[PDB]
């Protein structure tokens, strides 16, 4: 529907973020939440994670070992939706798969408020846009996300030295309401780059297990962070990549055809 996909646009500019109910058909969700699982058993997982306890656990650059993850990396749907708020054509950048569970040393924690944009290694990291699919039920208890919405159209905090600092230092920030979303099995959210988000800790004994993909503007250029775990990307080559090299290929995959 057309003035339903307008409005849905209005939305995302107003609020710098936007939910979509059931982008995924039931099958999907089984199907992708299969995937996920095996991919968090076999593969190399990543934890983010401090002395307070783990963030999450998850599989970067899922995408490239999967060619399941692939294909809802660009799900027909998603890639429409993502196109048409972000304004322009799209590439895929990177899709993780996510991880916030309750283990017998280490308690699941919080996703402290952040400011994903200028920890995204290319270009046009401040127009980025974030898509975050759930695989399971997501209330509130399981870990779902919170936004500022309008947060996206603030001055971006002081360039200090963590791309992914700054969340609530602007003046006036801290008064902002804030909105908690949660989600169902084969729900979607997607935000703007700038818009500032958190979630909740997993505090019950199942699984919230997502995957978000970072989609980016089809003419990106590599843009090192300076962060080196950020700025090391795999399967582009044995040197590493230059400043203002493209992106392109079936590397960081165009979302139309
Ligand atoms: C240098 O900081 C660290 O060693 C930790 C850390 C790490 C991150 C981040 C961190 O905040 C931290 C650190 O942030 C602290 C800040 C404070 O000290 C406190 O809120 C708590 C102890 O967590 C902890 C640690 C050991 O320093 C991020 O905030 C972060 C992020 O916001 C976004 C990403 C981040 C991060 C972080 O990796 O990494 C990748 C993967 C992500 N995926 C899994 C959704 C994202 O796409 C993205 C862009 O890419
Ligand atoms: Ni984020």
């Amino acid at each position: 529907d057309p003035a339903a996909l307008e409005r849905l646009a209005a939305r995302y500019r107003r609020d710098g973020y936007v939910h979509v109910p059931g982008v995924l058909d039931a099958g999907e969700v089984a199907e992708y939440l299969a995937e996920a699982r095996r991919l968090l058993a076999h593969e190399e997982s990543v934890r983010w994670g401090s002395g307070a306890g783990t963030v999450m656990d998850y599989v970067a650059d899922a995408q490239l070992g999967s060619d399941t993850m692939r294909r809802l990396a660009t799900h027909p749907r998603i890639a429409a939706l993502a196109e048409y708020l972000a304004g322009s054509p799209l590439r895929l950048f990177k899709l993780e798969v996510l991880l916030k569970e309750n283990k017998e040393k280490d308690a699941s924690v919080p996703t402290a408020p952040h400011h994903d944009a200028f920890a995204f290694p290319f270009s046009t990291a401040g127009t980025a846009l974030t898509a975050w699919v759930a695989l399971v039920d997501v209330p509130v208890e399981r870990g779902c996300m919170t936004f500022v919405p309008g947060s996206h159209l603030l001055p971006d905090p002081d360039t200090g030295d963590e791309p992914w600092a700054g969340a609530f230092t602007r003046p006036g920030e801290i008064w902002m309401p804030r909105v908690t979303v949660p989600l169902r099995a084969g729900d979607c959210t997607f935000h703007h780059a700038r818009t500032v988000h958190s979630a909740g800790a997993n505090s019950t004994d199942e699984p919230r297990l997502s995957t978000s993909a970072v989609y980016m503007d089809a003419t990106a250029a590599y843009r090192p962070t300076g962060i080196a775990f950020l700025d090391d990307l795999p399967g582009t080559g044995a040197d590493p990549l230059r400043e203002g090299a493209p992106l392109t290929g079936d590397r960081f995959p165009l979302l139309r055809r």
